[PDB]
């Protein structure tokens, strides 16, 4: 119903990347679902959560300012069900290219890990 639903049916994210490719690659050794839409960006998904991936100048356009030098807008987080994995994929982060800023550790109650990938947007795992 209209007036119990409301009249905003959906929330997606929009990021910006300096290479398409070389992003999708990133998260793809991550696990990451890649879609490719040939309807210039790449979606990932984990579950049903879906993440734009659109080129710079393309998302400077469409955003109507410029881009930050170190983003630090978002945090994105990552649900991992054991400590073990959390460590497996810090290391899969490693070898994709990407900065891990927090080793894997005990941080707010919850075992976890901290990193960056290739456009510097931060991403937490955590286990829960």
């Amino acid at each position: 119903n209209l007036y119990f639903q409301g009249m905003i049916q959906s929330m997606w994210f929009n990021l910006h990347v300096q290479d398409l490719e070389k992003s999708a690659q990133f998260y793809k050794a991550l696990g990451f679902k890649i879609n490719r839409n040939p309807q210039k960006m790449v979606g990932i998904q984990i579950g049903q959560t879906t993440v734009i991936l659109i080129e710079n100048k393309h998302f400077q356009n469409v955003s109507q300012q410029s881009l930050n030098t170190e983003p630090n807008e978002v945090m994105i987080s990552l649900g991992v069900n054991t400590n073990e994995e959390v460590d497996q994929l810090v290391n899969k982060v490693k070898e994709a290219g990407g900065a891990v800023v927090q080793e894997p550790t005990v941080s707010q109650g919850f075992y976890g890990a901290m990193f960056k990938d290739l456009d510097g947007h931060h991403f937490n795992f955590l286990v829960c």
